């Protein structure tokens, strides 16, 4: 399951870079080198936590 949350950071980061300003894509890319970081730690609770960070990140600027 790490893997595959890994998987739809990097999807909402792809929706972040196709609409999102610079600023933006700078937080989510940053969002999505700590999830991989996470990932080899094995720390399931952290990158739990940036998966609902990106959907937050990715709502906000779609709502906007
Ligand atoms: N302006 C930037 C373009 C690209 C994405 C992001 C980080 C780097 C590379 C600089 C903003
Ligand atoms: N692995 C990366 C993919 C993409 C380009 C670069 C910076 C960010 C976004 C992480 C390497």
């Amino acid at each position: 399951d790490l893997e595959e949350l890994l998987q739809k950071i990097k999807e909402i980061v792809l929706k972040v870079m196709d609409i999102g300003d610079d600023e933006t894509i700078k937080r989510a890319q940053k969002l999505l080198i700590k999830a991989e970081l996470a990932v080899q730690k094995k720390d399931l609770k952290e990158v739990e936590k940036l998966l609902k960070e990106a959907e937050k990140v990715y709502k906000e600027v779609k709502e906007a």
